[PDB]
Parts: structure tokens; sequence; C-alpha cells
């Protein structure tokens, strides 16, 4: 057992291991079986363990095996031994934690001994078969009962299940199993996330007779119109063949069973030696069958009796049945005739606390969020998930991509394995398993054959099998440039709307362009793109407005659901967000773990919102005073949808209604507005429409708002000039400084720096640091990209703005006079900042104070054409005043850049001060409101066209600091008020991804701020 | 009513600065009680001889696009050649420019208005940094044509041929302008990009004698 090391051999991934097959419970009771209760025949051992560490095998005593260690702890199962701190959870995305020398691993091997004493009833020996299930083990492990080699198993993520019938003993008895974090399995689970390694899903003991169901596939086939349907289920026993044995296949409609089969065994003629003996094919008729989608997800309950002709019952197994057919036809991908547009997210199983152990509860929460957000589809990256996930998305209705567990990224090239036909056996149990496993539930849609391990022979070959096996689904993969021979579906990752990547061997085109290239037919799915990494999803709506332009680009899956960042804890025993590095573990991969729109702990990012109302299933278009509502359900009615309208004047409400909506699928509904009465006073009117569901869901809550759209409606120019004041505001000057002073009210320009260095209302400062130009932005993830100090890309966008010395250029005078004019006093202002002898912006400024106590700021920018394009064109501060709330007239409440602000609604907005900062884990720029027309702040008040963001947190802080939980509140509030700002950019977090036309290259920028005290 | 607006003043006032007069003023175009533009400038004249232009424009949301945001009057003088740092030689327009190069161009006056035989706004050039013109000199960033024509003796004539040299000289200066389109010429065809949506827009030039 020392002797051959299985875990160094790819021609070796199990011993002894049973068959797989779709999930079992073995009811003795039928009725039991039909409403899915509890078997008493499936016992679960997710209870305590006995475990133990080992640097390596060989280290393991022998003793282990007859007794358990003293040493031993005693610990929760399912779990992950790195979250129990035994030792540290590793984060590398491409690169191997371990040594590239394919079949070897380390010879320090960490190696976990889990072992357990039990009770089994003698019912259970006197007949029949007693076997155990391990659901999920990392990464490979022996298995020993009352002392007994049993077996071995590889594939992290797939169950491994062994006969222990010989083994057992009636009562006492003791499993032993060495769990090996390192295996040559470990060479295709190179997924970028964190390396972990236990016993991490459900272990439990099953039951059934000798004579037993050991398999059955159901398939549901349709005729033209959906209104007939044959339901065919193949069922395949074990025992020994008798005449009097029979399978009764049932069809259960909630009490009500609608059709039923019943034959013996002995299949029709295959070849020239027969049929199979051990096994029979019921087909059921049924008319008119309830179809299943996502936006409606109608279930049969198929009944599996295996008993004798007479009438005795010997088991039944049972599965939920979803009447759905897909294919592809046309270069288009149908879901029960339908051309399905893919609203989908990529979904790791990850736990801040628990690691990759996964739990009903956090299952059911991320499934609610996500039909809560518009999405339909998750892509399972990157392998087979936990069982009761296809039963949760079986039942509230999302589409999944079902994925084997191999990825080879860090291979040079990256099919270095996958085009090794001695890893053919290796990578074909890990798909042949998967859809063993299972093909009976009806969400999962599409077959992907794995994730980044580029495109090898292999590829083809296990695309041909499920092909073969499987005609109902669609078979997609990635690997070797997204359109190769081993996919149904061009599924690019990353892949820009219009710009070309033209990689060589490898190119991402442009997704338009993609399904043109001659030849081509195929849909286009993105199996990831958007990539959600901290502050992102700039430029998603474009990817949404040519899903909607183009019948075969049907969608796509965001990267990704969740940050997979993990709990530490601090000296205080207080809680915080850790990433790569933060274990110990070297070499890492930094934040690059965090990806989610969630956080971690399942709270939104603001990029959620952006695609919720992206993603929403109503299109709206307005005529005049004529709102007319199209349906992009494709199998359901809206009958559960009211819209609410609303129309406000700059933020005061003016009219308001609702109207049911009552729209077929992909049908129109037309709603004229009433006459709304003209405001007297000037500004924009603003029509805000919202869909509401006014009935609660399985997935939702009663007033759940699902899509929403905003109009400029009329607008009012305002022409009256305000009330002439009888103050005129007094200058004073010395050396230092320009001050104006008007009532209780005073300014101060330094006439070193050029700028107002101070402001009293009364006696009190309102600065604590001067109001100065600011051109640059603590820098973003996608502004960063794989930059490192060791390793410099040259290309990042914060690798150009430090070589261009955007972050340390220093403020030069060059202008700074005083007027005193007949109502007012003007400042002007002129500065340079330079870097090396180079000139990179110029500022012009007026400061024009009046009789009313209005300063009015116009500010002219250059900016040299061949500096970077700069982060953001506008000022900062640090107010003196920390107020409780933020007030504002512009787009929100959530955050909002340039290329992400299509969520965000333009209104009258009021938060606290701690809803204007966004808790990104790792710091950077954020919390920024776009077309902003007014400001409020204490006793401030800023009004013009611009973008802000507000905290207690400077720039530099942000910038510098490398974690959240390190963030201190500093002393006042800082301002950041911007003529105009850069976009964040997201197509991917690895290059340069912000748009040409978000990018700030106009050379010349102009914007006026007036700030006044109300 | 884009054609028929007539400007109402809102404001005029003159500052004496240090070295300096500012002159402020700012305008509402109006139709039928709706306002549909409002512009706003200082001037600020210094002891160079130096005039310095600020317009900022508001634009209602609900009215229509303009064809063009800029000023224009009629000069005195009848100058041979037009000089100018920006697009060219030929005429330019936001959404035909890209064969024009940017340089230093000196061109006969004929050369600045193009014959179409239906006449229309023509002989624009876009990206022009400085422009010369017997004895004046305007820089800035901005679009211009000129010629003996006013825009309302081209749009109210229907050939060529029936077209007469006006007094003096007709200069547009455009901080923006509309795109021409040309996809068709039955239905609008000016792409969204090169429409003067953008609301609020702002341009600046020096008007000064070299
Ligand atoms: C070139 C590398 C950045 S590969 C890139 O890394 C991402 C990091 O989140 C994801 O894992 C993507 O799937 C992967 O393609
Ligand atoms: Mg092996
Ligand atoms: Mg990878
Ligand atoms: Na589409
Ligand atoms: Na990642
Ligand atoms: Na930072
Ligand atoms: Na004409």
């Amino acid at each position: 057992v020392l002797q051959r090391r299985d875990w160094e051999n790819p021609g070796v991934t199990q011993l002894n291991r049973l068959a797989a097959h779709p999930p079992f419970a073995s009811w003795r009771n039928s009725e039991e079986a039909r409403t899915d209760r509890p078997s008493q025949q499936l016992r679960s051992l997710n209870g305590e363990w006995r475990f133990a560490w080992f640097p390596a095998p060989e280290a393991v005593p022998e003793s282990w095996l007859e007794c358990d260690l003293p040493e031993a702890d005693t610990v929760v199962v399912p779990s992950n031994w790195q979250m129990h701190g035994y030792d540290a959870p590793i984060y590398t995305n491409v690169t191997y934690p371990i040594t590239v020398n394919p079949p070897f691993v380390p010879t320090e091997n960490p190696t976990g001994c889990y072992s357990l004493t039990f009770n089994v009833d003698e019912s259970w020996l006197q007949e029949g078969q007693t076997r155990i299930i391990f659901d999920g083990v990392n990464s490979a492990f022996h298995l020993w009962c009352n002392g007994r080699w049993v077996g071995y198993g590889q594939d992290s993520r797939l169950p491994s299940e062994f006969d222990l019938s010989a083994f057992l003993r009636a009562g006492e008895n003791r499993l032993a199993v060495m769990v090996l974090r390192w295996s040559d399995g470990s060479y295709l689970e190179d997924q970028d996330m964190w390396r972990m390694s236990g016993i991490f899903r459900d272990v439990s003991l099953l039951h059934k007779p000798t004579t037993q169901i050991s398999d059955f596939h159901v398939a549901t086939r349709f005729n033209d119109d959906f209104s007939r349907a044959v339901l065919e289920a193949e069922v395949q026993m074990c025992g020994e063949l008798r005449d009097y044995l029979r399978v009764t296949v049932s069809l259960w409609q909630g009490e009500t069973q609608v059709a039923s089969g019943t034959a013996p065994f002995g299949g029709e003629i295959i070849d020239e030696r027969g049929g199979y003996a051990d096994r029979v094919t019921l087909r059921l008729n049924v008319e008119n069958p309830k179809l299943w989608s996502a936006e409606i997800p109608n279930l049969y309950r198929a009944v599996v009796e295996l008993h004798t002709a007479d009438g005795t019952l010997i088991e039944a197994e049972a599965c939920d049945v979803g009447f759905r057919e897909v294919r592809i036809e046309n270069g288009l991908l149908l879901l029960n005739g339908k051309p399905l547009l893919i609203r989908g997210v990529n979904r790791h199983e990850h736990h801040p606390l628990h690691g990759q152990v996964m739990d009903e509860q956090t299952m059911v929460q991320d499934i609610l969020l996500m039909k809560q957000n518009n999405f339909n589809a998750v892509r399972c990256s990157h392998y087979p998930n936990h069982p009761l996930w296809y039963t949760l998305c079986d039942r509230y209705g999302l589409y999944v991509v079902d994925e084997a567990n191999i990825e080879t990224h860090g291979m040079v090239p990256m099919n270095r394995l996958t085009d090794d036909p001695r890893w053919l056996p290796a990578m074909s149990e890990r798909v042949t398993r998967m859809v063993q496993r299972d093909r009976n539930h009806p969400s999962v849609i599409i077959w992907s054959l794995g994730n980044e391990s580029g495109h090898g022979a292999n590829h083809d070959a296990l695309y041909r099998w499920i092909k073969s096996v499987d005609p109902s689904r669609p078979v997609q993969y990635e690997g070797g440039g997204a359109d190769t021979t081993a996919t149904d579906i061009i599924c690019p990752m990353y892949a820009r709307v219009d710009e070309d990547q033209p990689f060589p061997a490898v190119p991402k085109w442009s997704i338009k362009k993609w399904l043109s290239l001659p030849g081509e037919t195929r849909p286009l799915i993105l199996c990831e793109y958007a990539h959600a990494m901290g502050n992102s999803l700039g430029g998603f709506a474009k990817y949404w407005q040519a899903f909607r332009q183009y019948p075969r680009l049907q969608g796509g899956f965001v990267w990704d659901w969740v940050d997979q960042s993990l709990i530490k804890y601090d000296e205080n025993g207080n809680p915080w967000s850790a990433y790569g590095g933060d274990f110990g573990d070297t070499p890492n991969d930094r934040q690059f773990c965090m990806n989610g729109l969630v956080f971690a702990d399942r709270t939104p990012h603001p990029a959620l919102t952006e695609a919720k109302h992206q993603q929403q299933f109503f299109q709206f278009r307005l005529s005049g005073q004529t709102i007319e509502v199209t349906s992009e359900y494709l199998f359901r009615h809206s009958d559960n949808e009211l819209l609410h309208w609303m129309v406000a004047l700059d933020g005061k409400p003016l009219a308001s209604g609702e109207v049911p909506l009552d729209v077929a699928p992909q049908g129109k509904q037309l709603i004229e507005l009433p006459e709304l009465p003209q405001p007297e006073s000037a500004g924009q009117l603003w029509l805000t429409v919202r869909v509401v569901q006014p009935n609660a869901t399985a997935w939702s809550e009663a007033g759940h708002i699902s899509a929403w759209q905003q109009w400029r409606l009329a607008e009012n120019l305002s022409v009256t000039l305000p009330a002439a004041s009888h103050a005129i505001p007094h200058l004073t000057t010395s050396e230092m400084d320009f001050c104006i002073e008007l009532g209780n009210k005073r300014w101060q320009f330094n006439r070193q720096s050029g700028f107002l260095s101070q402001m009293w209302i009364g006696d009190k400062k309102q600065l604590l640091t001067p109001l100065r130009d600011q051109f640059t932005r603590a820098p973003l993830d996608n502004d960063i990209g794989v930059t490192e100090a060791t390793r410099i890309d040259p290309n990042a966008w914060v690798e150009r703005w430090k070589a261009a010395g955007h972050y340390q250029a220093e403020a030069a005078l060059l202008q700074c006079t005083a007027d005193t004019l007949a109502d007012a006093v003007l400042i002007t202002t002129a500065h340079a900042w330079q870097h090396q002898g180079k000139t990179l912006f110029i500022s012009r400024k007026t400061y024009r104070i009046d009789g009313s106590g209005q300063m009015a700021i116009t500010v002219d920018v250059e900016v040299a054409s061949d500096t970077p394009h700069p982060a953001r064109i506008g000022l900062n501060c640090q107010l003196a005043q920390v107020a409780e709330r933020v007030n504002w007239l512009g787009l929100g409440p959530q955050e909002n850049y340039p290329d992400r602000l299509t969520a965000a609604c333009f209104d009258r907005w009021d938060l606290p001060l701690s809803d204007m900062y966004t808790p990104y884990v790792f710091p950077s720029e954020n919390g920024l409101r776009c077309g902003t027309r007014e400001l409020n702040y204490g006793p401030h008040q800023w009004r013009g066209d611009f973008q802000f963001n507000i905290s207690r947190y400077s720039q530099q802080q942000l910038m510098e600091t490398s974690h959240r939980h390190l963030l201190h509140a500093e002393e006042g509030t800082w301002l950041n008020i911007d003529g105009f700002h850069m976009g964040i950019g997201g197509d991917d977090s690895w290059s340069p991804s912000v748009s040409a036309e978000f990018q700030l290259s106009a050379g010349r920028y102009h914007y006026q701020l007036v700030w006044c005290q109300k």
C-alpha cells in the first residue's frame, strides 16, 4: 500500500470502487419514494470523526489501522482540514501549487487521517448490500474497514462508493481513511481557487437489496408543438435474473398519477448476441405535458419500482422529472423550441468560514439572490457540484452547465496532458462518472468537458462519448480557442463585444465578428465574461445590447458569483476578509481569488444591481405619452407583474400611477400615460417606471422589483436671474493670502500655493486640507491587472500613470491674482503639473465670490496628448465636518461609474455617510456617483454637473492599504468632486479594458461648480 | 422654431479688472414661450488687444439637437486669402474629416466655398486652432466656414447660379457642428455620436489682430 504509490499513477484512479449512478436512497416503501421523504436505508455519517495530520503518508503509524491514535482530535465532517488550522490553504491562479513533474507529487505530502467508530444493525448484514459513499474527498484516499484495506479513489468532486458488506460486523465498526492532499489527480485539478483538502462532502452508508435497481435513465421526447411527450425510462438491475421480476415506472403530478408502465426484464435485440437481459425500457405517453424551464420549473415525480409480478416491492428509487427539450437548430440553442438568452453566472463552491464545504442554507441563499437579480443560468465552474445543488436548480428553475473536474491550466502548453493518450483514462472517468451521476436532472442543459486544459485529442474523444451516450444535451468546451471540434457552442471567455484580440493560435474575436467567420454557424455563449473583480462590470451594458440585437449571440456566464475570501481573526478575535498570501501561502495570486458579484457573506457589490438591470425580462420604449412594454419571457405570461410609473421634477414627485402588465411571452403592451400637469418652476421632468411583483413566489417576496427604466421628459430651462444682493464682498491682501469677507463667512486663498486653503463660517474652519486639483485615483483592480513590484506589466494603467509621473506630479503656480468687482471678488489662478521637465496638466481657474455668499468656480484643464489619459479631472479637499447624512440630486442610490451607471436612476437620494463608501476587500477608488447636479453635506451645497465620492478615507490611504480591515477613518471627510472620471472597465482584469469612449482623451476639459451654504 | 427663435437678453454687465475689461452676458432663445437655448459668455479684453471669449450654452433636452453651436457675423473686410492651422485643405465635417490633414493651409477665398448645385451649409473645416483673414486672427479649437454667402441666402436659394456675393464676408465659427450623415438621403442618418445631444456645451476663442 505504501509500496505501490497509487497517488503518483494516472493509470490508477481507483481500486475496488463501485460503478457511478444517479442519486440512490433504496426506499422500501413506494409512497416514501414518491414524496421524497428520508430513507431508513440511507444513513448519514455526517458527525464527529477522529482526525490526525501528517506531513507525509510515510509518517502514518501502522497502529492507526487497528486502533485510534490518542494524538488525534475530534472534528466535524464534512470539512477541509485547512479550515481547522492543521495546515495552510494556498491561493494560486494558474501556476500549480506543486512542482510540475507528472505523475509525481512532493515527498512532503500533507496526509489527513480520518477515522470513525460506528454501529451497524444486524439487519443490514443479514441480507443485502451495505455500501459507503464519500461524495467528496480531496484529493485522493485509501480506505480501511475494521483493519482491512477496502479500496482507493481519486477525483475530488464526484462520489466514491465502496462495498463494505464483507468487511462489517454487527455492532462496533471502525473506518479508517487516509486522505492525500496531492495526487496525480492534482495535475487535473488546477482550478483558479483555494487549494484545500479533506473529506469535504457528505459521507453516507447505503443499504440495497441483492436484487437491486443498479441504474436508470430518464428521457423525454416531444412532437413538434410539445403537446405530446414520451417518457422513456431505461432501468438496469443487478442480482439474479428471474421471470417473476418486474419494473414499474410511474409518473406523478403532485398526488395525481398521470401515467404508468410495467414490464419484465429483457431488452430488445441489440446485436448478433442478443440484448440486455438485465435491462428494461419503459415508455409512457404524456399528453400536454407541463414543460420545465427556468421561467416555470414544472416538475413531475418518476417512481421506479422493482417488484415481483404478484406485487411484492423489492425497492424503489425516484427522481424529479422536468419535461424539456434542448437542441441546437439552424445555429440557435433552443429550449422547448425557443431560443434561449443566457443570463448566467459562474459559481464556485465557497464559504468564508467553511471553505469548500457546501450547505443547504448557503446554496438556497445563492439561488434566491441569483433569481432576484434576473439570472436564469449557472455554470458549475469548474467541477461537478454538491448533489443537492442540482435538486435545488431543478426546483427553483435555473439552467445548469455541468462541467467535468478537469483543469490543467498550468501545463506548458495548456494541452500537454489532454493531448496525451496516457492521460485519457484519468480524463475519461472525470467526464463519464459525471454524466452517469447527473444525467437525470432537468436543470442540466449543457455538458462541459472541463476548463482551461487547452484542446487535446482526449477532448475530441470525450466529446464524442457524451454525444453517443446522451443526445439530449449539447456539449461545450472553451479550451484551445473556444470554437474547436470539441464544442457545439462557441464559448469564449472574456471576448469583447467590438474589439478583436488576435492572440496567435487562440484569438478572442469580437463576439459579433466571431459569429460570421467563414463557415461558422454555431451559437455563441460566453462561458466567462464581465470579470467582476473589485470595482468592475464597466461596459456590461454593451454586452447586453449585443445579446439582444444578434439572434446567435445567446448570452453568457458572468465571472463570477461570490468572492473567494476567507475569514481570519486579529489579536482582539475580530474577523477580517483574507485573500492570497494571508496564510503564508507562496507563491500566490493575491486578490485574484476575489471576482464575485457578491461578498463572501453574500452581501452584494454595487455591480450586482447593474447586472440585474441589464438582465431584465421587460424592455421599454417611450413615444410621446405611450410606454411600450416588450416581454423577453419565452414561456410565461406576465401574470404577477404591475407597472408603477412616476414623474418627478428634479426629485419632486408630480404624478404617479400603476397599470397591470398583461404581456404574452415575447409580446408587447402599450400603456398610455394620462395628461400630466405642467410644472411652474424650471428643471427637468424625469419619468421612472418599475415592474413590481404583487405576490410572493418561491424565490422572491411580495413587492419585489424585477425591472425599471428612466426617461427625460420636458425640460424648462431656468431663465430667472437670482435676487440681487445689497452686500458686496471685501478683499483683504497680504503677502501670503487673499482673504474675502462677507457677513459671517470668510474665504482664504494662499498666494504661494494658489489654492483656497481655508473657509470659515462664523469662526469655524471648514477645511483640513486645501481644495486642490486631482488627476489620479487609488488604483482599481482593473487598473492594476497582473502587475507586481518584482515583475512590472508596463501595459497596465497603474504602471502607465506611475511611469509618466501622474502620482508624484507637483503643482507649480503660474498665476494668482485678485480683482474687486461691482458685487463680487474674482480670484484667477493657473497651475502646471510637471514631471522630470514634462508638463502633464495645466489648470486655469476663476473663483467668483458674490454678495449672496455663493462661490462660482470655473475650471479649464489641458492634458498633454502624449501623456496616458488621466484617471479623473476634478478637485479634492478634506472637509473639517463629519455629517451623518449625504443628500444628492443625481444618479443613485448605489455606486455608479461612467461605464457602469445604467442601473442608477436620477432622483433625490439621502443615505448615511457609510453607504457612500464601498467596502471592497482590496481597497481602491470607490463610491462615486455620476450625473450629479446638487450635493449636500452638513452646511455645504455644491451645484453643477459632476461626479463625486465622499468618505473618511483619502485616495492616498486607499491606495496604500491592501485590506479593508486595516483602513482607519481620517479626521473630517474627504470629498472628491470630478468634472470627468475615467471608466472602470472589467472585460477582463489582466489587460487594459477601459473602452476608448470612456478614456479621458479630449485634451481640453471644462467644468464649473457653485459652492455655497444653505 | 430653431430658425425663428429670437434672442432675449437676460444679463449684460461690465467690470474693470487690473489689466482688462470683462463683459458678461446671458441670452435665452425662445419660441412660443419655450426656452430652447441659453448662451452665457464672457469677453475679456486685455492690454495686448486680445479679446478672449468664453461661451457656455445650455440646450433644452426635449428640443431636437441643433445643427451647430457657434457664433456668426458679417465682416466688413473682403480679403483674397484664407489661412488656417487645422484640418484641410478641403471641406470637412465631424463625420467626414478622416481624409483631411492637420497642417497650415492657405487658400483663395473662393476655395472656402463648395458650389453644390443645390446650395446648403458648405465649406466647413474642423479641428482648427488658428484662423487668419485680412487683419483678423481667431485662436482656439473650433470649426469654421467663411464665404460671401449668408446661411440665410444659402437656405433661400435653390440653385447655385442664383447666388450673389453679399457685402463683406460671412464668418461662422462653431464650437460644435452636427454631422452631415448620408447613409441615405430620405430618413435621418446622422449617427448618435455626431448629434449635438450633450445638453451643456463649452468653447473658447481669442479674437485679435496680427
Ligand atoms: C491570464 C490569467 C489572468 S488567466 C484568467 O484568470 C482569471 C483570474 O480570476 C480567471 O481564473 C480566468 O478564468 C482566467 O482565464
Ligand atoms: Mg493515481
Ligand atoms: Mg485557470
Ligand atoms: Na440573442
Ligand atoms: Na480568480
Ligand atoms: Na489598495
Ligand atoms: Na438651398
